[PDB]
C-alpha cells in the first residue's frame, strides 16, 4: 500500500497473509474454512496465516493453517487477468474471534463513489522498494467505469473496477495482490492489478467480487 496508514494490530480481522516460506499475497477470510484471493496468487504449498499484524514476528493472535485445496476460477485468463479470483480451503477450521473474523460477501455490487478500505503488506513506495511488516490500510473510493476504462484503454472487463485516486499518490502495490477491498462491511474487491503504483491516471484495478458470489457459494457448498 502506497500513501496509506498503519491499520493497527488486528483491526482488519478478515485480512490473511498467504505464506510459502514468505508472504506473497493477501486474502480474505469468508468463513471458518475458506479464503478468497486472486487467481494470479495461485501456487502450491500455501500456508494461510490469520490474526497477523507484523508478519515477521509471532505476536500471539496468529493462526497458521495449511491449505488443503485451491480452486482457481474456471474462466481465469492469466494474460488479461479476467476473472482474477481463487478460493483456498483450510485443512482445519479457523477459530473465529474478534481478531480473526470472516468478511461478508456482497448481496449487490457497490457503486462508483462508494468509500472502501484496501489493506495489505505490499510495497509502500511508488518509485523505490520498501516492504512494511505491519498491515497497511488505505481508504479509497470506487471510480466510475468510464474513468477506469479511460485510464486503461482496452483492458477493463465487466469483472473489474478501479478504485483510488486519479491524481496518484495513494494506491495498492506489489505484495497487496489477492487482498481485500471492503465497502460498508462487504467484500467488494480483490487486489488484482495496476500499472506501477500510485501513478497519475493509473489507479489500482480490482476483481469485481459481486459477480462471483454464486460461484463462491456453490463451490463452497460442494468442496
Ligand atoms: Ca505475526
Amino acid at each position: 500500500i502506497v500513501g496509506g496508514y498503519t491499520c493497527g494490530a488486528n483491526t482488519v480481522p478478515y485480512q490473511v497473509s498467504l505464506n510459502s516460506g514468505y508472504h506473497f499475497c493477501g486474502g480474505s477470510l469468508i468463513n471458518s474454512q475458506w479464503v478468497v484471493s486472486a487467481a494470479h496468487c495461485y501456487k502450491s504449498g500455501i500456508q494461510v496465516r490469520l490474526g497477523e499484524d507484523n508478519i515477521n514476528v509471532v505476536e500471539g493472535n496468529e493462526q497458521f493453517i495449511s491449505a488443503s485445496k485451491s480452486i482457481v476460477h474456471p474462466s481465469y485468463n492469466s494474460n488479461t487477468l479476467n476473472n482474477d479470483i481463487m478460493l483456498i480451503k483450510l485443512k482445519s477450521a479457523a477459530s473465529l474471534n474478534s481478531r480473526v473474523a470472516s468478511i461478508s460477501l456482497p448481496t449487490s455490487c457497490a457503486s462508483a463513489g462508494t468509500q472502501c478500505l484496501i489493506s495489505g503488506w505490499g510495497n509502500t513506495k511508488s518509485s523505490g522498494t520498501s516492504y512494511p511488516d505491519v498491515l497497511k490500510c488505505l481508504k479509497a473510493p470506487i471510480l466510475s467505469d468510464s474513468s477506469c476504462k479511460s485510464a486503461y484503454p482496452g483492458q477493463i472487463t465487466s469483472n473489474m473496477f478501479c478504485a483510488g485516486y486519479l491524481e496518484g499518490g495513494k494506491d495498492s502495490c506489489q505484495g497487496d495482490s489477492g487482498g481485500p477491498v471492503v465497502c460498508s462491511g462487504k467484500l467488494q474487491g480483490i487486489v488484482s492489478w495496476g500499472s506501477g503504483c500510485a501513478q497519475k491516471n493509473k489507479p489500482g484495478v480490482y476483481t469485481k467480487v459481486c459477480n462471483y458470489v454464486s460461484w463462491i457459494k456453490q463451490t463452497i457448498a460442494s468442496n
